């Protein structure tokens, strides 16, 4: 019976290991964007840009 | 992320390298006409003259 137990066991860490995988891409895209946006504040740090542009 | 947010930092570079080649383009002209003033007014400068040229 206790050898039979460790099915569930199994289950549970592969569930939690496919979570980690869907976080793990959702973090990349998110970093992906967070560095976008740094180059963009860089860009818009300059005070010789016009109105526009900023 | 930080190698790739250089191009902002190059951009900036750029467009202030043209603004100064605009600023030094109209200065060039400014001194030429300065010049040009120097020499009317050494002309203008000789008692000899008539009111007519003067």
């Amino acid at each position: 019976a206790t050898a039979a137990s460790m099915n569930a066991v199994k289950d549970s860490l592969q569930r939690g290991q496919s979570t980690i995988d869907v976080a793990l891409a959702a973090g990349d895209t998110i970093t992906d964007l967070l560095g976008k946006m740094k180059e963009k504040a860089l860009a818009a740090s300059d005070t010789s840009l016009n109105t526009a542009s900023f």
